[PDB]
């Protein structure tokens, strides 16, 4: 009868989304992990000659400047070069940042959550790694991601007109959304009545008068990380 109709079409709607969380949480992991690489290849060549000409130069490659709004080492001393430029506030230490510590703690590649980019303000996602040569930490290599640049990846399509991709950490927080609004809050405080749990499956919340489905799938390959990508699905859209 009607209940089992309606699993039926609660079911096939979920084997559909399973495949989509699948192949976006595919591509973004696939998308980070290009310039994951180029983190570490920059690391390697710098742990072998990291003189001032040659850390300019490397830094300056368009390899690195074209994908990374800014590409830099900091060093173990606090000495810190980037490229390209940008005006600097006053006090600035590399050593304190959190792509630093994110790196140094994990001993190799990392990426960080949101945090407020020290020149232009605005929460930005770094990839880093520290530099290693022969167990002698020198630095740390970092280069910066934009939230704009990454909520265009996971969104690439629009599942049909039904909802759109977030990433949210295992612990429930927010990083990259459509709603600005939305970022670096918890599910907890967007949803607290009803807070959609990560495992393992599909939940119902509601979000601006309207139900969604919310189903979450964890992406592989992100080193030092827990992350999952979020299908936020209206839900009625959906079965129509
Ligand atoms: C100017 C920004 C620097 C390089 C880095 N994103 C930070 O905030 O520590």
């Amino acid at each position: 009868n009607d209940y089992l109709q309606r699993n039926a079409i609660r079911e096939d709607l979920e084997s559909y989304l399973r495949e989509m969380g699948d192949v976006t949480s595919s591509n973004i992991q696939n998308w980070l992990g290009g310039r994951l690489l180029l983190v570490e290849q920059t690391a390697q060549t710098l742990a072998r000659d990291h003189s001032p000409e040659t850390v300019s130069a490397l830094l300056e490659q368009p390899a690195l400047t074209s994908t990374f709004s800014f590409t830099y080492l900091g060093q173990q001393d606090g000495v810190f070069t980037m490229r390209p430029d940008s005006p600097m506030p006053a006090g600035y230490d590399p050593r304190s940042r959190p792509w630093y510590k994110d790196a140094v703690a994990a001993g190799g590649l990392t990426l960080t959550e949101p945090y407020v980019d020290a020149a232009t303000q605005e929460l930005i996602i770094t990839a880093a790694t520290p530099v290693k040569a022969a167990g002698n930490t020198l630095g740390v290599v970092g280069g910066d991601l934009s939230l704009k640049t990454l909520v265009q990846i996971i969104n690439s399509l629009d599942f049909s007109g039904m909802g759109y991709a977030f990433l949210v950490s295992g612990d429930g927080k927010i990083l990259v959304h459509p709603d600005k609004e939305q970022v670096m809050k918890t599910l907890s405080e967007v949803y607290p009545q009803n807070t959609p749990k990560i495992a393992t499956g599909f939940s119902e919340a509601e979000l601006h008068g309207h139900t969604r489905i919310l189903a979450f799938t964890p992406i592989k390959g992100l080193p030092s990380v827990t992350w999952y990508l979020a299908l936020s699905i209206d839900k009625d859209k959906a079965y129509a």
